[PDB]
C-alpha cells in the first residue's frame, strides 16, 4: 500500500548520457548506437540565442568542433547533421550500453521520467507530464539541456523528450528525439507565452481511483453525473474535457474498485465546487494530475 | 529553474538487486561484494509472521534453502547468518557491479531515494523522508520487502534503509543495513501504532527558501520571530522544535536569498496560522517537509 510519484529506474538511460561541448557551450547528449543526440543550440552563444540562424551557424562547424565525452573518455565524431531542432553526431563507437529503445512523440497528459543531467552526469530523476499547453514543469538549471524524458516497457526505453528551453515564465519546452518541439515553441530566446495550463481530468480521476484503492475514501459521495454535465464543471475549472475514450481507459480501475467512472466524476465535481475543506488525498492538498490510468495500474499492481 | 521531488539516479542500486526465495516466500536482496542482504522474515510463512521465533525458524534452514537469482543466473550460497533483523547470505561470486558503498543509519527528517523492487527487478524510484515517528510513507506492495533506501555522494552509495513491514495503518517500517529497525518497530504481524507524525520544520523552511529562489514569494511577510516564539506555534501545529543547529544548517540558504532564518520562520508562522487561502507554493497546496536543506542546495546548485 501507499502511492508515490514514482519515476522509472534510470540506469538504462544513465548509460546513454554524454557531455557535448561546442566552443563555450556545454550540455548533455544521448548516445544510442553510434549516434549522439543533442539540442542544436549547442552551437549557439547566449547572444546567438536572441535570433539564431541555425543553418548559417552550423556551416562554420566541423565534426572536430563537437567534443563528445562519455565518462572521461572522448568519442571521435565522424559525422554531424541537423534534424529539425536536434544535432545527430555520428561517433566511431557504438554505445556498449545502448538499451533496446524507441523514439515516441507523446500526447499532452502523458507522463514520463526525466533524468536531469549536467556535463553528461546524472543528478536526479523525477516524473513529469506533458501539460495540455505542451510545456513541462521541470527542474532544469543552466547546463541541463539534452537531459531526456522516457518511459520503460520491461527492457525497452521509449525516449519522448529532450530538454531545450526555459520560457521566461520558468516552465520548460523541448522536443521529441526527432527534434520536433512539443507545441508551438522554438529554440530562440524570445517572448513565448504558453496557453492555459489545464488540469488533465483523466489523470485526476485515475489518482482518485488510486486513493480509493489505498483507503482514502472520504471524498466518495452519493451522486453521479453525465459526461456533458461533468464537462460544464470541467470547462468552468480549466479541466480538460472528458471523452468516452477517457471513460474506457478508466474501465479497469472502475472494475477493480466497483466505482462507475461517472460516479467518480460526480465525486470530482463536488471536490471542484466545494474544495478539500483542509483535508488531503494521498497526502496532497490539491488534485494530482501527473498519474495516468496506466501509471495507477502499473504502481497499484507492481509491474517491473 | 523549477523545483522537483527528485530521487538519485538508481542505476548503481539497480545493479545490486537480486531475488531471494526461501520456500514459498520471495522478496528482494541487496548484493554487495559476496554478501546478499535481505529481511530475515524471508524464512517466514504469513502464519509465522503473527509470532515468529527467528532463531528457531532459522535452525531448519541450510545454505541450499536460500535461492538467490541475479537476473536469470542463480548464485551459490556458501554461508548464512542473522544480523539483528537481516540475513546475510555469503555467495561464491562478488557482485561485479558493486559500487563504492557505506551502510549509514539516518536520523528522522533525513531524506533518501527508494528503488521499489519485486522478484529482484526494479519497478520505480521515489524520494522519502524518515518521519519523526521512524516510519516512512512509501509505495510498497507484497514482494517489495528488501527494496532499499539510499543516498549517493558522487560515486558512493550510502544505504540507509531496507523495507520490512507495512503497519496496519498503511505506513512503512524497516531497518538500516545492520538490520536494526528505525524506531520501536519489530518484524512481527501485530498491533504496532506509530506515534505523532510531526512535520519536519527545518525541511519546510528549506523548501520555503527553494520557493523564494524559484520566484514563489507571495508568502514573504513583514514579520520576524524568535526560536522560542516560533516554537510555541510549532508545538501547537505538531511541527518539530527548531534548534540553533537547524538555524545554522539553513545559514547558506539565508545567505543566498538574504532572508534571515527567523524572518522565514515568521513567514511559516503566518502560513500555519492563516493557511494558504487557496494559493500554492512550488505547485503544492501544503507545506512540503521531504526536502532537506542539503537537498535544496544540491538541486538549486545542480550537483551530479
Ligand atoms: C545544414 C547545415 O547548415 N550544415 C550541414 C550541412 C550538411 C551536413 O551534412 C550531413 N552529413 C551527414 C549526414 C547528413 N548531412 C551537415 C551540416
Ligand atoms: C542463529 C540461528 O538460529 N541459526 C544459525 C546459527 C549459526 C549460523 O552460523 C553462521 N555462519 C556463518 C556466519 C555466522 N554464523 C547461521 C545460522
Amino acid at each position: 500500500s501507499g502511492f508515490r510519484k514514482m519515476a522509472f529506474p534510470s540506469g538504462k538511460v544513465e548509460g546513454c548520457m554524454v557531455q557535448v561541448t561546442c566552443g563555450t557551450t556545454t550540455l548533455n547528449g544521448l548516445w544510442l548506437d553510434d549516434v549522439v543526440y543533442c539540442p542544436r543550440h549547442v552551437i549557439c552563444t547566449s547572444e546567438d540565442m536572441l535570433n539564431p540562424n541555425y543553418e548559417d551557424l552550423l556551416i562554420r562547424k566541423s565534426n572536430h568542433n563537437f567534443l563528445v565525452q562519455a565518462g572521461n573518455v572522448q568519442l571521435r565524431v565522424i559525422g554531424h547533421s541537423m534534424q529539425n531542432c536536434v544535432l545527430k553526431l555520428k561517433v566511431d563507437t557504438a554505445n556498449p550500453k545502448t538499451p533496446k529503445y524507441k523514439f515516441v512523440r507523446i500526447q499532452p497528459g502523458q507522463t514520463f521520467s526525466v533524468l536531469a543531467c549536467y556535463n553528461g552526469s546524472p543528478s536526479g530523476v523525477y516524473q513529469c507530464a506533458m501539460r495540455p499547453n505542451f510545456t513541462i514543469k521541470g527542474s532544469f538549471l543552466n547546463g541541463s539541456c539534452g537531459s531526456v524524458g522516457f518511459n520503460i516497457d520491461y527492457d525497452c526505453v521509449s525516449f519522448c523528450y529532450m530538454h531545450h528551453m526555459e520560457l521566461p515564465t520558468g516552465v520548460h519546452a523541448g522536443t521529441d528525439l526527432e527534434g520536433n518541439f512539443y507545441g508551438p515553441f522554438v529554440d530562440r530566446q524570445t517572448a513565448q507565452a504558453a496557453g492555459t495550463d489545464t488540469t488533465i481530468t483523466v489523470n485526476v480521476l485515475a489518482w482518485l481511483y488510486a486513493a480509493v484503492i489505498n483507503g482514502d475514501r472520504w471524498f466518495l459521495n452519493r451522486f453521479t453525473t453525465t459526461l456533458n454535465d461533468f464537462n460544464l464543471v470541467a470547462m468552468k475549472y480549466n479541466y480538460e474535457p472528458l471523452t468516452q475514450d477517457h471513460v474506457d481507459i478508466l474501465g479497469p480501475l472502475s472494475a477493480q474498485t466497483g466505482i462507475a467512472v461517472l460516479d467518480m466524476c460526480a465525486s470530482l465535481k463536488e471536490l471542484l465546487q466545494n474544495g478539500m475543506n483542509g483535508r488531503t488525498i494521498l497526502g496532497s492538498a490539491l488534485l494530482e494530475d501527473e498519474f495516468t490510468p496506466f501509471d495507477v495500474v502499473r504502481q497499484c499492481s507492481g509491474v517491473t
